[PDB]
């Protein structure tokens, strides 16, 4: 095959927001991305008639912006014709943020080719790291170029105690993938009980992935709840995490055998669907302290086959 992006020519690009949040204030359309929002992509294509089976091109999506949901996306993505027929196979590849399109039996069916496409997009949580922020969402279909500025909120409020939010749900598994931020404010107390009730889902105690970072910085608190674990430093075996309820609730007293504390923490949990015929839910936390318990909740809905998170107190 050869590389055909100068001969797939893209028109009408534009980035939604679904179903977006206006600002009152500001008047402006906003992405709530843990309010149930997504993105999408949308555009149509003409396709030159030299093009044969086997050609490719690629959408390379900017440092912002990415395919998928809440629900990472898939490592396989099609491209439907008019007709229903696969015009295009897909690999995306997310250390490059490109997919790279193979043209099927499907592109030489016809002369003088015609398609359109909407996927659901999201933005990239590692980098489009801080809430109220515009950020330029960019994508490159063949050598069509397209951007506009969306402005995320993740809603990460910092003065709570206890806040949670979805990181992603894994395309193959279904599970949730949560973000705790415990004392983000670095106050100090002598009772700290953190609870997490699952509706829906378990924990999977053997597979060592509820994980509990000491923050040493407070930048390290990114409000798209995605936060570079590499740099943290890791004290799960620190504390002992107590499960009950058939794996379905987890208690950690974060005090950890001191008297005092003003650490703060970075937990982050796997919670798997009961089954495979849904993967709806509910995660509820509790942090119990001195004088006050904290709650914060998330919850899930499907749109058309994408995945939305609502969080809430
Ligand atoms: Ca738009």
């Amino acid at each position: 095959g050869t590389n055909v992006n100068d001969k797939v020519h893209f028109s009408n690009i534009d980035i939604a927001i679904d179903k977006g949040h206006v600002n009152q204030t500001t008047g402006k359309t906003e992405f709530w991305a843990t309010s149930s929002d997504v993105l999408k992509l949308k555009a149509n294509y003409t396709i030159d008639d030299s093009v044969k089976e086997g050609d490719t091109f690629t959408f390379k999506y900017g440092q912002y912006f990415r395919p998928g949901s809440v629900r990472l996306p898939s490592q396989t993505q099609n491209l439907y014709n008019a007709q229903g027929n696969i015009i295009a196979k897909g690999i995306y590849d997310s250390t490059t943020n490109t997919t790279t399109y193979t043209f099927t039996n499907y592109v030489d069916q016809y002369t003088n080719v015609r398609g359109s496409f909407e996927q659901v997009a999201f933005a990239k949580r590692k980098n489009a790291t801080t809430d109220k922020t515009a950020y330029k969402m960019e994508v490159t279909l063949g050598n069509d170029t397209y951007s506009e500025e969306i402005i995320v909120d993740y809603g990460n409020k910092k003065a709570q105690p206890l806040i949670s939010s979805t990181n992603y749900i894994n395309n193959e598994d279904l599970s949730r993938n949560m973000t705790a931020y415990v004392n983000q404010p670095k106050n100090t107390y002598t009772k700290q009980t953190f609870v997490t009730n699952l509706t829906g889902y378990k924990f999977n105690p053997n597979a060592k992935n509820f994980k509990i970072y000491e923050v040493t910085d407070q930048n390290q608190f990114v409000d798209s709840f995605t936060p570079d674990t590499s740099k943290l430093k890791d004290v799960t075996d620190q504390f002992d995490v107590i499960y009950s309820n058939d794996n379905k609730t987890a208690t950690v007293d974060l005090m950890k055998g001191q008297t005092s504390s003003n650490k703060q923490y970075i937990i982050q949990q796997v919670a798997y669907p009961d089954n495979s015929s849904t993967d709806n839910g509910k995660i509820d936390y509790t942090l119990d302290t001195d004088k006050t318990k904290y709650s914060w909740s998330n919850s899930y809905s499907n749109v058309n086959g994408s995945s939305t998170a609502n969080g809430d107190q």
